[PDB]
């Protein structure tokens, strides 16, 4: 096993169970197909890094394990997320990875399909020299969190008001109070709404995300997406 591990948080892309806010505009089937492709594209990028990858899925029906294998492939490592809320789920996944013997672990979400893989590698590299890493999202939370084993502070997941506030500042505050040296990664936008999708589409003309399966889908949906232009 690698010294590094990437924990990749996903949900099975069933219509009506994912990206419902985007679905209100483009339809639940299309919102789920887009998200399906977000995940596929990110996996292709992550599966190539200098780190083991654990795909951690939102818990659900008993048929999920084989559904995941049939979708993303039987060769990947899949595990159900476990815990009462997102903070417990993250704490448990990271704690498990460290128990498994990893030195450096990053946990990230699956709503940032254009995120450059090299920044994930950079984060892992930088964790050799920092206690923690965090990537701020435009929406007030974070799209990535990482720790080196000897610095792991599970308490940063405790007492956060999941879904009731902006969690990034309280988190960075708990890290400061823990006397951690923290690497801050670039701000990035999670793609939640049709407006976010429009920006994703219009700002990645001429970047390497243009060759992705996600972007191919967006191009097919040009006439639809361009009806939601934001300045």
């Amino acid at each position: 096993m690698s010294e590094s591990c990437i924990l990749f948080f996903v949900k099975y892309p069933e219509p009506g169970k994912v990206k419902t806010r985007l679905g209100e505009v483009v339809g639940n089937d299309k919102a789920a197909m887009l998200y399906r492709h977000f995940v596929q594209d990110m996996l292709q990028g992550l599966a190539r890094l200098h780190a083991d990858l654990h795909i951690c899925y939102v818990p659900g029906d008993a048929d999920l394990p084989e559904k995941f294998k049939a979708w993303l492939g039987p060769q990947h490592m899949f595990a159900a997320q476990q815990g009462l809320d997102l903070g417990e789920r993250m704490k448990h996944a990271m704690q498990k990875a460290f128990d498994d013997g990893y030195d450096r672990v990053v946990l990230m979400g699956s709503d940032i399909p254009d995120y450059p893989c090299e920044l994930v590698q950079k984060a892992l590299n930088d964790l050799q020299h920092y206690d923690a890493a965090i990537g701020p999202a435009f929406d007030g939370g974070y799209y990535l969190i990482g720790f080196r084993k000897d610095s792991f502070c599970p308490d940063v997941f405790d007492g956060i008001r999941w879904g009731e506030a902006d969690v990034y500042q309280p988190t960075v505050e708990k890290m400061r109070r823990a006397r951690l040296e923290v690497l801050q990664l670039p701000d990035w936008n999670d793609v939640d709404t049709v407006w976010d999708l429009n920006v994703l589409y219009r700002t990645n003309k001429n970047s390497s995300f243009r060759r992705s399966s996600t972007y191919a889908l967006l191009r097919e949906n040009d006439a639809l997406i361009r009806q939601y232009d934001i300045d």
